[PDB]
């Protein structure tokens, strides 16, 4: 019913983020998921190191996580699919001084797309809130994960786990990644993963 409103208004980072919807015309990539509300509040509270930090946002859709760590100084790639990244790069645009739009990039990225294009040590953060639902990309999401994830890098996933392939993913990440439970909201049902490399040795 939220997804409805033509406009979802937050207050994050002593900044008013207004995100343009389009759930009737664009869906998913259109819409504020509440993994996106729970992490741009986790990354607010404290337990991320985000200043001058270097980070990249996965299936970013609408972009309120990589908004929200570029507004906390993080120096932001947002990033989605080619047919999502119009939309994306017009809420980040909108919602962002031109202090913060220097530090940031708003760019293409397909899970297991082109992968060559990206530094394997150039991201030390790495976040996605609710980009956990696809079955067909979810080795394309690994190697993604795989090909960013530095021995210093840290994964941040929010997850709302909805069906038993949820876990199946989660199950394949933790094969070369410890995953760890950092935080939990009831009332939004939403869970954040810490993934790290767990074999540092390679
Ligand atoms: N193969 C793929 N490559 C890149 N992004 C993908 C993808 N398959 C799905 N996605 C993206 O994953 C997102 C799931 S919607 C979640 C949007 C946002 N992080 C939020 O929580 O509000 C969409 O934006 C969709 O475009």
């Amino acid at each position: 019913q939220k997804f409805h409103k033509p406009l979802a208004t937050f207050s994050f980072a002593n900044h008013t983020i207004q995100i343009r919807q389009d759930w009737r015309h664009l869906g998913v990539a259109a819409v504020v998921w509440d993994a996106a509300i729970v992490l741009s509040t986790y990354l607010e509270m404290g337990a991320v190191e985000l200043r001058g930090r270097s980070a990249v946002e996965l299936g970013a859709g609408t972009g309120l996580v990589g908004i929200v760590a570029a507004l906390l100084g993080a120096h932001v790639t947002i990033t989605d699919r080619k047919v999502a990244l119009e939309f994306l790069k017009s809420n980040v645009q909108a919602n962002l001084p031109p202090h913060i739009q220097t530090k940031t990039v708003v760019k293409e990225l397909t899970w297991g797309q082109n992968l060559g294009s990206f530094s394997p040590g150039e991201f030390d953060l790495i976040l996605g809130a609710d980009i956990i639902y696809l079955e067909e990309t979810f080795t394309d999401l690994l190697q993604t994960l795989e090909h960013l994830c530095s021995n210093h890098s840290v994964i941040l996933l929010a997850c709302r786990i909805r069906y038993e392939r949820d876990n199946n993913f989660l199950a394949m990440l933790e094969r070369q990644f410890t995953v760890r439970k950092v935080h939990y909201d009831p009332e939004k049902d939403v869970h954040i993963y810490e993934a790290q490399k767990r074999n540092q040795k390679e």
